[PDB]
């Protein structure tokens, strides 16, 4: 039997076979020592037995905001949040290591970015069971699991007050870097940029890129539309979008990630950031006379590159934390550590961003109301309404709890079904596995999982034991933290793969982060200063209501 | 007149242009402050105060024998070792720059790597003068200028006692990373790798890979002749090569580098590295009898990677510095500074790197000495003499001296010729401005940059100024340190390009140097201990005079 299947080596050693049997440790610079790297040196045991839960932590950084306000106004902040930031970013392995095609380093997952990394290798194909040595011979029915504790009853909204504004930026952020290759198989993405290089905007290919281009003032071609911008057509520019067939060229908006075309929402914000570059566009050439094309296009990606890391960790991170401390983007608070400015996308990370419960039982614009039917595929909304009113309606309804279970909406829920499954093809190891490889100790029981005893004891009869516990289905049932979106796993897990993914982009890198680099003190400041309400409303006619929290 | 022209901004600034005069420098980090960054810092001024002279560094790092052994012996070698890995590595700029196609930071810069990026942006297009702002309006006739100064006349050999087997490995060496794109224009490369990816053993692209590859114990498809091992046919492994027509299938050796074709020189090293790939697979499989192909592969090329780094630091590095500090390949030194483990091949680094005065005015193979005539295209002289036997020829003869002057054998002497012109389509900077960018100070005089008076008396009458002599002429035409096989210009520009790319591996970085990464301390080791003798010799029946030294 495949040793390695036990997952013996501790504290990220890796488990190398030998011999038709046997296996080895390499517990290199692991912080142990032993055959299994267990033996800790002083200072590792020291600094774990030191080491405060995670959920203390948590409750530190959402109690006492008066303390934390004094904290926030002086250096401290900084302090904390660089902090935070390196500490954090520590369990993602830089330069990445395995793929879905090698579970070992080799040149070639180090090289080949069309596949997606992964933080721990896949259970062997040959252990006896399918996650290793524990659990059922056979797993979960996908489809009969997700309607047994992830499929909506009633709807339970996320009490952090998280709207749907949220959940829109949410996912078109998330889709300029989740972007499987279908032909490709699961494991393969076709973005190949892995980090917000604001590919869904400008496209993910130098053609389609060149397609949705201007090539005058560096500016992104657009239509007009009740004397409003928005992009410009599938005729206009003939770049290629996923749009039900019937629907006419004339009628499809073309615009840099093929899939945003269905659901207003998306192409919401599309619009949003659109007008934004072109916007951006002008300030350079204001100053920038003798600029060209180019440099005035190159420049203007960069700035928004910016805006977009800024209102993402600031405005964003900060309200789906709920922290008290006021997050902060300052690529300098890296300046002195050793951090590498690259970043390349964990298939894990993916799993863990299916934040689908998010999603609402119906859409409200105002007194209308509209149904799932009536919204995923509405080439009209947007232009009807208008960006300013459906930003203020995405602004103030409410989005759905994400962890806590049974909470995805039936439209969506095959997604989920379909997520089950794929995370075994990628042989995914088990969830507890996962709690320990981000600092957590695994679950010991499926009631300490959860919150309760009723499907606590259900899951256990299902999977037969917590040590087999799948990665997606142990994220989104484990028990929410107090009052928040989700549970410990989520944060514990999630946090390394983002606050990575945005640090380590080479704009935050001190070569890049210089005011020429934006055209000077003027885009500069754009980066330095990003709101989502300056993003909204100085794109529009009219400001309205515009927040990740909802009145 | 672009103002950037007058190239104002000082140590690194940047120069912007603003309105349609007007410009403003980017001190960010510089050092300096002012208008154009020239204003010292206390700390700034006083580092550079102290500084002693390159040349003098040069002399110590070459003298006291005695004293040095005494070094070596000690701490102090890491101690030094490192601190010039850091201090040479800092003037290239990480991430990357600009490019052929920008001379600013973009996005596209930092993401296409078809193209070889630059450490000084163009002379701007609209300069009064190709150089910017000094010399002729024209450029001397580079036929010319390369037959009145590179054109050898009397072989000079190197002193170093560099013989033919270091100006081959050499050229094998550096031709798996400077690979221009015919199709693409200058400035494009096919080398995506832009390092050591070993990518002229396995190919610069995944099909080529496969082709080569046998499948079999993860080895690399080969031949026998007279019992021997050498690649395979063209016809056995049908890769892309170049070979004059009219030369069958049946007669090229299938290999990884297509132009590697042309010159025993390259195919001997290509058979030695293939005999190499081979027998590590052996090795591998003995430790992990349950291993595939592909783990056996993949992992032996990360084990070729570690020999190849190892055999180009502290021997030939060793040998073309003439230093008596022993360079040491030991990524652990770096383990403590901020590095980026990444690399992209500059177009000035290659430049650079045409060596060309090397190759002798004859192959002298034993008492047979052959003509370029023989040597530059024969399918035959390598299996008809063999590996030893050639590998202790070259091991004998030695190599021309490379900086100096006058000493490029004229069936070569076009390649300089077409350098030059390539120069200038790029728009290289002036070699004086990039004498500056790596720390040195200019020349003043033509007088001062050859060591005599006659032909920089020519030189200035036929540039003008010597802010105006370009890169590659400046190189090539500099006087040469005491006894060294070029001058100071070729040092201090080319080791932090040549440090830069052998450290900024990903394999040297804490996460991939794990003994786990090459299958356990047996691969470890040939990583950690090899030679180039030990390279020739072990894949060689006898072993014969190996050395980057003539004896
Ligand atoms: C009207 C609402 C939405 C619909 C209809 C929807 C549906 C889907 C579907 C069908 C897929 C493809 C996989 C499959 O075949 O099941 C997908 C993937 C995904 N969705 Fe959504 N989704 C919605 C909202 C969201 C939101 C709010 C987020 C952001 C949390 C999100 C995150 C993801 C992620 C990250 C993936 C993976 C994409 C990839 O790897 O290519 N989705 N979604
Ligand atoms: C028999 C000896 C050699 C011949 C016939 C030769 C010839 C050439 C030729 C023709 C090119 C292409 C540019 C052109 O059209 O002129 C080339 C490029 C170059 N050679 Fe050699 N060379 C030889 C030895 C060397 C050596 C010893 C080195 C190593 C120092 C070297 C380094 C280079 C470099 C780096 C380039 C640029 C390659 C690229 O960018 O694609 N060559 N050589
Ligand atoms: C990246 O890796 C994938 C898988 O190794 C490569 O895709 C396959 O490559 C082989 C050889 O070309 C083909 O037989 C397959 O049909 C390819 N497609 C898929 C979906 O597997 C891909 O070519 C690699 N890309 C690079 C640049 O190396
Ligand atoms: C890398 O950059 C080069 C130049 O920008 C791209 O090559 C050109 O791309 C445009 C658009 O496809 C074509 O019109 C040219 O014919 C292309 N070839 C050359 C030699 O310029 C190249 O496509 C870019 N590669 C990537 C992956 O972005
Ligand atoms: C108020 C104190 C702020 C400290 C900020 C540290 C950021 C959180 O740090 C996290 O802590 C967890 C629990 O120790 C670990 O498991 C995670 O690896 C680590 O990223
Ligand atoms: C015996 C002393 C060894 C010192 C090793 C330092 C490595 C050489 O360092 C070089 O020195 C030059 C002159 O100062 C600078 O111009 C270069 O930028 C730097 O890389
Ligand atoms: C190492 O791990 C294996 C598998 O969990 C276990 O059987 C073995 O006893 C362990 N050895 C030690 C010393 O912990
Ligand atoms: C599309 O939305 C508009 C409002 O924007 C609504 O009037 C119309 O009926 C919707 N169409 C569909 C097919 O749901
Ligand atoms: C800045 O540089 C320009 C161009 O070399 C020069 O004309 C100007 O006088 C400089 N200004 C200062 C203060 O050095
Ligand atoms: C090729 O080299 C061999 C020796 O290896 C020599 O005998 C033969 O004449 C050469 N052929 C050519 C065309 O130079
Ligand atoms: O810093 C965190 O704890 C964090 C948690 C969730 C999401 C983003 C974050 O930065
Ligand atoms: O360290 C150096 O000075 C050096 C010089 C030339 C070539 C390689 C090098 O490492």
């Amino acid at each position: 039997v495949n040793p390695c299947c036990y997952y013996p080596c501790q504290h990220q050693g890796i488990c190398v076979r030998f011999g038709l049997d046997r296996y080895q440790c390499d517990c290199t610079r692991t912080g142990y020592s032993g055959p299994n790297c267990t033996i800790p040196e002083i200072w590792t045991w020291l600094r774990t037995t030191l080491r405060p839960s995670p959920s203390f932590i948590h409750f530190l950084l959402t109690h006492g905001r008066w303390l934390w306000d004094f904290v926030n106004a002086t250096f401290i902040r900084d302090t904390l949040m660089r902090l935070v930031l390196t500490v954090r970013s520590n369990l993602i392995p830089s330069p990445p290591t395995y793929n879905i095609a090698h579970d070992y380093i080799s040149w070639e997952s180090f090289s080949n970015v069309s596949y997606y990394t992964r933080i721990l290798p896949s259970v062997p194909r040959d252990c006896p069971t399918p996650m290793g040595t524990k659990g059922k011979k056979q797993l979960p029915d996908a489809e009969f699991l997700s309607r047994r504790f992830l499929l909506r009853r009633k709807f339970i909204p996320d009490p952090q007050g998280t709207n749907l504004m949220f959940a829109f930026f949410a996912q078109h952020f998330t889709h300029q870097f989740f972007k499987t290759s279908g032909k490709m198989g699961p494991g393969f993405t076709k973005a190949l940029g892995h980090g917000v290089d604001l590919g869904h905007i400008y496209g993910d290919n130098l053609e389609r890129q060149y397609q949705l281009r201007l090539f005058k003032d560096g500016k992104l071609k657009y239509q007009m539309l009740n004397g409003e911008v928005y992009p410009p057509s599938v005729e206009e520019a003939p770049v290629l979008m996923h749009y039900p067939r019937g629907i006419p060229p004339q009628s499809q908006m073309a615009v840099g990630q093929e899939v945003f075309g269905l659901l207003p929402g998306l192409m919401l914000y599309a619009t949003i950031w659109l007008r934004e570059h072109n916007r951006v566009c002008d300030l350079l050439k204001a100053e920038h006379p003798t600029w060209g094309d180019e440099q005035l296009f190159q420049t203007a990606r960069l700035i928004l590159i910016g805006e977009t890391i800024k209102i993402v960790i600031e405005e964003y991170v900060q309200q789906l934390s709920g922290y008290f401390l006021q997050l902060k983007f300052d690529p300098e608070l890296l300046f002195g550590a050793q951090f590498q400015y690259r970043n390349r996308i964990a298939m894990e990370f993916n799993q863990l961003y299916h934040w689908h419960p998010l999603m609402p039982d119906s859409f409200r614009v105002g007194p209308q109301d509209y149904s799932y039917e009536q919204f995923l595929f509405n080439t009209s909304m947007l232009v009807d309404y208008g960006v300013e009113a459906l930003v203020d309606a995405f602004s103030r309804q409410p989005a759905g709890r994400i962890g806590g279970g049974r909470n995805i909406d039936h439209h969506i829920l095959h997604v989920a079904v379909d997520v089950i499954k794929e995370s075994r093809v990628l042989r995914l190891q088990p969830f507890n596995e996962y709690r320990k490889r981000f600092g957590m100790k695994p679950y010991t029981s499926f009631q300490e999982l959860t919150g309760e005893k009723e499907m606590a004891a259900e899951l256990e009869e299902l999977y037969g034991d917590i040590d087999a516990l799948e990665f997606y289905p142990g994220l989104l049932l484990e028990k929410c933290h107090p009052n928040s979106i989700f549970g410990e796993s989520m944060i514990e897990m999630g946090a390394p793969f983002s606050l990575k993914g945005l640090l380590g982009n080479p704009i935050c890198s001190p070569e890049y982060w210089k005011a020429s680099t934006f055209g000077g003190e003027v885009g500069f400041n754009l980066v330095k200063t990003a709101t989502l309400k300056k993003l909204v409303c100085l794109n529009t006619k009219t400001c309205p209501y515009v927040s990740f929290h909802v009145p």
